């Protein structure tokens, strides 16, 4: 497995970055495309990347870069190869590839897939903070998501937290 940054110059692997990114979540759930496209080749903390099994484009993983941590921003693979082992393959090296502390947001556990994908993360070595954290909207307008985070890593939630909802609020999602 190994993950590449792309740009929109890389025409053929962000073409099918965005597919699969539009196919995976709501609408509601990312930035405006447009956006997306300026912030992967404008914004030189965040990364846009293509996940590759050998040559085999098999997902994709944006994050940003805060110097202290890592926050995920969206995270998935092509579900062709369902209940194929990429999941757990791609947690893998994507820990081997990003060494600093890695922040991720969930759902909360409210339903059946939002405690399994908790407990998938925590059986790959994410712990589960339990602080009331809001993911702000992509769209002004559209709600405030009841989230959580998870963090791999040497991070303490008691400590952290306040720090890190902060960058995530205003450089990630432009609060305030």
């Amino acid at each position: 497995i190994r993950f590449q940054p792309i740009t929109t110059s890389d025409v053929q692997h962000y073409k099918f970055m965005e597919e699969l990114l539009v196919e995976s979540f709501p609408p509601e759930e990312y930035r405006e495309l447009e956006h997306l496209r300026e912030y992967t080749d404008r914004i030189g903390n965040f990364h846009n990347n293509i996940i590759f099994d050998d040559d085999l484009p098999i997902g994709f993983i944006t994050y940003w870069d805060f110097d202290e941590f890592y926050y995920v921003e969206h995270f998935a693979t092509n579900p062709a190869l369902r209940n194929g082992g990429y999941g757990k393959r791609t947690l893998e090296h994507l820990c081997e590839f990003l060494k600093r502390p890695i922040v991720l947001e969930v759902e909360r556990p409210v339903e059946e897939m939002a405690k399994r994908r908790i407990n998938f993360y925590q059986r790959h070595g994410f712990t589960l903070w339990e602080k009331d954290y809001y993911q702000p909207p992509y769209k002004e307008g559209d709600d405030f998501l009841p989230m959580y985070l998870m963090v791999h890593g040497n991070l303490d939630a008691e400590k952290d937290y306040e720090g890190i909802r902060h960058k995530l609020h205003t450089i990630v999602y432009g609060v305030k």
